[PDB]
């Protein structure tokens, strides 16, 4: 949380357009600079590749009690994040949300738990982050608690509208008060670090390099 | 103990292990095996149970063509039971793949020889004077999931199901279901129906 | 213990050798070498080189790190913080370093999949060392996995993962390796032309 209460904040597309050329290391320092932690560890890039820049669409999962659904909802441009407790016994992402990820402008997927059709997310192309692979149905094992809802990962929160960028080296999670900021930041970050890797690709020490920029 | 039909194991050819997973569920079964990875990515195998026990301190003449081995070595990381040599056989006698209960060696050749190789990771440290064979064609068991020789094991990308043989023409005709259904609800999305329209 | 120069051509006729044959030529000497979870991070890569050890502990040096080395980095297999990344990828790829070997991960695996740079570790991840871990001293022993791991040791490592060979033992080592493989080379070409496996043994 912030100096001033939440509040759902619109991110410009702009902003979004930018994080096209920025890596999650880029954002990380970029946050870090901030005082916050973005990095969820342990959620793994499962497609070889890829990576997606889009505002979280959260969703929440919560023991069988009764005594996919919810893929209608989620607006063009979301990353959706789904929360499973971190569950390896049951997966919360198959064929059939791929094919619809891809036909709704949905951008990825991020999983604080497992995903089953690994080949068909592989085959499409879609950028799936999770904890790992498995093929057990949710049916019967896990079922949707709410969506729209704060997750927390590993200590850290995750607001519906929050910035989501992923890549190779995992998953970071932007405020969406801050993600403007955040952005300009990165941008700064990249440029200081691509000076300092032009010098040593120029016979520079990292020394040199490091306090020439 | 049973044979399977070759037109069970012709259908489960174009099957997943999400199809089959869910069809054992359908009965009220667990197939999956967790933990066991697809190492090799892009494989898959479909085959009959042929089932090694090792022990803490060879059998592969014996294997059948179409045959998936599956092997035990309690889960153990400091040492491995399928290397470069093992490939090769299994390649040149019909063997369709290895499933482990530990890990592998000779990643690089695994992949560069496109074998369905299923563990629960890599690592290169022999088995010798570390774990040795006990028994071949024995009941295992692996994430309390029991596999009997003569089991139609599949495997892909997502991970490794066992199929008890009894059952196994229940299971793969309930898999095609589960997976026709599905196909029919991925033609609609793609055409652009909501997801509640194509379960309609 | 002694510091132990390994001849180039030692190396060099290492160069190929998979670390299956290397861990096999060490168990002949009574030797555990292989790291297990340090995970090969960039498909169809290897490195052979010199250990240049480097030690962080919880809360710069490779312009020290010779040309030939791989680097092996000990940060408590930590998966809160990374030790390699962009930069220090290009700095290797610039000054003859042979890959990076991590008790812990990196970061932009991108670049290094790019770059088709030889890294090594327990994982991907993006956060910085920057006030979450501090460089502790270099070219000391490490302890990975219960192995330790001294400068000047022979490094190989391939897609099965990591094996430390002793500098004292490392003409030794590859020497046996080479034979494993030549040995197992007549196995698999017996076995490819229709041979038992019985039968291809003798
Ligand atoms: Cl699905
Ligand atoms: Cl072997
Ligand atoms: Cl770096
Ligand atoms: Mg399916
Ligand atoms: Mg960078
Ligand atoms: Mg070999």
């Amino acid at each position: 949380s912030l100096s001033v209460p939440f509040e759902y904040t619109p991110i410009a597309q702009s902003v979004l357009d930018e994080c096209e050329h920025l890596d999650t290391a880029s954002l990380s320092d970029a946050l870090d600079s901030l005082g916050i932690d973005g990095g969820l560890p342990g959620i793994a890039s499962q497609v070889p590749g890829t990576r997606c820049v889009g505002i979280a669409f959260t969703v929440q999962y919560q023991p069988v009690d009764a005594s996919a659904n919810y893929i209608d909802q989620v607006p063009s441009g979301s990353v959706i994040v789904s929360s499973n407790s971190g569950r390896h016994d049951c997966t919360v992402w198959g064929d059939i949300m791929t094919h619809f990820a891809l036909a709704n402008g949905i951008k990825g997927t991020v999983i604080d738990g497992v995903a089953r059709d690994i080949d068909t997310v592989i085959n499409c192309n879609y950028p799936l982050f999770s904890r790992g692979r498995f093929m057990q149905s949710a049916k019967n094992r896990t079922q949707l608690k709410a969506v729209q809802v704060p997750l927390v990962i590993d200590g850290i929160t995750i607001q519906p509208g929050d910035l989501m960028v992923c890549d190779g080296s995992g998953c970071v999670v932007v405020p969406q008060q801050l993600a403007a900021e955040v952005v300009l930041r990165a941008r700064a970050v990249e440029q200081t670090e691509r000076r300092i890797i032009e010098a040593i690709s120029s016979g520079s020490t990292l020394e040199q390099a490091r306090m020439t920029y």
